[PDB]
């Protein structure tokens, strides 16, 4: 539908301003996903969800968390970076690296399930480097026009008359740091939750507190972290 419909359809008002610029890079990320289905091969999460980070209001966001691709395994990506559906279990194995760092830093228990959707309703933006992943490949999709629409959104969060933190898990994720410079902008960088790089400084990061401290320095309210 992306190579079809308008950013003033697809996305909530706020973001279809915010994305003006990538207006014609996002139809020609329609354009790639369809030549994929063409050549038969697939792409996660469903075209549907592939924009729904920016379906929750622009001029809310005060935290934004950004991964590297959507999850590689079919059933696991919904469009929201790190969130699985409520009946999805068990958990993808970084979801439950967050989920014990979670519980480390904020003192809470273990979610009853994998859905983020609290956080996006509440002014986190769960965002992905690249939208889009091959099925079993990770990466897959690196390189292919997407990294333009995710430098444009963080570039008119950061523009915004607002305080804004930034969590940035992982390599990809940490190529929009130069975009954050200005004043009202700070980022938290930590490597990514994967089990292949969690242990080289994920775990005891306190990314949920460490973001907390410095909305409230910052005179913003902080996010409400609690998960049922």
């Amino acid at each position: 539908s992306m190579t079809a419909r308008p950013l003033s359809e697809l996305v909530e008002r706020g973001w279809a301003a915010a994305l003006e610029p990538v207006a014609d890079q996002v139809a020609h990320m329609g354009q790639f996903l369809r030549a994929e289905i063409a050549a038969g091969r697939r792409y996660l999460p469903a075209g549907s969800n592939v924009l729904r980070a920016f379906t929750f209001p622009f001029d809310n966001v005060r935290v934004l968390i950004v991964g590297q691709d959507p999850y590689p395994t079919p059933g696991h990506a919904v469009g929201l970076s790190f969130s699985v559906a409520p009946d999805v279990r068990p958990w993808p194995r970084s979801l439950a690296n967050i989920f014990d760092e979670y519980t480390a830093d904020l003192g809470y228990p273990l979610p009853s399930n994998g859905d983020l959707t609290p956080w996006a309703q509440r002014g986190v933006l769960l965002l992905n480097r690249v939208l889009t992943v091959r099925p079993s490949n990770p990466a897959s999709h690196r390189g292919k026009g997407w990294e333009a629409v995710t430098e444009c959104a963080i570039r008119a969060l950061a523009a915004r008359a607002a305080p804004l933190v930034a969590i940035l898990w992982g390599r990809d994720a940490s190529t929009l740091k130069p975009m954050l410079a200005a004043g009202n902008c700070v980022a938290i960088e930590s490597p990514h939750p994967s089990p292949l790089s969690a242990s080289r400084g994920f775990f005891g990061s306190r990314p949920f507190s460490r973001a907390n401290e410095l909305l409230v320095g910052m005179g913003a309210e902080p996010i409400d972290w609690r998960l049922p």
